[PDB]
């Protein structure tokens, strides 16, 4: 089997990217940001705290013929952002785009953190990490590419995010139309539950490329792109008036710049980022100083490759039995 699903920006800065999810019988359509960073399918439901729900679409169990409560069953996560959310679990028919998985785990939110709340466009999260991640307890469970991957045609998933556009999420196959040239696959490490891999350098602009292993985890749930404070300091740099502002929270700049390109390695390969896609706009509305795409990844421990540096590439996530991924360009 296969599936494709189209994802979506949320808004004009493209923060996150919603792809519809069908979940229940008749099928109850919410759309979930599809996230490799974490490994729990997450819902707004009729469960969720009525304060906390401003405009999502909610998943009501008891209307769906195919949902059974997972009994004794209780989630709660935190993320990178700070938010979070928590509750209890069902277990239903969930598919993507054609590709449907039976027995998923379907966790219903009872409560979930302000930032949720606060964005109408969001119903849940979808997680594509390792199952080791997921969050529920006392049973551990699989997330939807893991239930999928037996029946899949071939055992991966890929990631087209579009730089102010759709793009696509396809299970089971790689669309040899959908990239130029040829894919890079590089090495995965899962010990800490993610696609975690090692870049083999950068460059900044037309400047020449500095080849240095930078260890980090591709990431779809995450905006930015965050790197050493050594290679941000060295992009900000070819940038005049850029700083690092601790009131705004990162590396700021002139709305008036035009931004350099940034280059990241996949082994003897490179993925072009365009200047354009490391611009977040004004910090406030009206403002001249506008938010840097790429930013220190001091103090969250980890490098993340996430949209920013995702949407220049198609990305192969390989699930076989030892998992890799691909980077062609596009």
């Amino acid at each position: 089997s296969t599936g494709s699903a189209t994802t979506t920006p949320i808004d004009s800065l493209d923060d996150a990217y919603i792809t519809p999810v069908q979940i229940g019988t008749p099928a109850q359509t919410l759309n979930l940001d599809f996230d490799t960073g974490s490994s729990d399918l997450w819902v707004f439901s009729s469960e969720t705290t009525a304060s906390e729900v401003d405009g999502q679409t909610i998943y009501t169990p008891s209307k769906s013929t195919t949902a059974k409560l997972l009994s004794g069953a209780t989630w709660s996560i935190s993320y990178g952002d700070g938010s979070s959310s928590s509750g209890d679990v069902y277990t239903d028919t969930v598919s993507v785009g054609g590709l449907t998985v039976t027995g998923q785990a379907v966790e219903s939110a009872k409560k979930v953190s302000s930032s949720f709340t606060e964005d109408s466009t969001i119903d849940g999260l979808l997680g594509l990490a390792f199952s080791t991640l997921n969050t529920v307890s006392p049973t551990q469970q699989k997330t939807f590419f893991d239930n999928a991957k037996a029946s899949l045609d071939s055992p991966v998933f890929t990631a087209d995010l579009g730089y102010h556009a759709p793009g696509t999420y396809n299970f089971g196959f790689i669309d040899t139309t959908a990239y130029t040239g040829s894919i890079t696959y590089t090495a995965v490490s899962t010990k800490q539950g993610f696609w975690e891999w090692t870049s083999t350098g950068y460059a900044v602009g037309s400047g020449t490329f500095k080849s240095t292993s930078i260890d980090g985890i591709a990431d779809t749930g995450t905006t930015l792109l965050y790197l050493p404070a050594t290679v941000v300091s060295a992009y900000w740099a070819q940038v005049s008036g850029a700083k690092s502002s601790s009131s705004v929270g990162g590396y700021v700049f002139p709305c008036s710049a035009t931004l350099p390109s940034f280059t990241f390695g996949v082994g003897s390969a490179r993925i072009v980022i365009p200047g354009d896609y490391i611009d977040f706009g004004p910090i406030s509305t009206g403002s001249s100083s506008c938010f840097g795409g790429i930013q220190s990844s001091a103090g969250i421990g980890i490098n993340i490759f996430g949209d920013v540096a995702l949407k220049a590439a198609f990305v192969v996530f390989n699930g076989a039995t030892t998992p890799t991924l691909g980077f062609a360009s596009k």
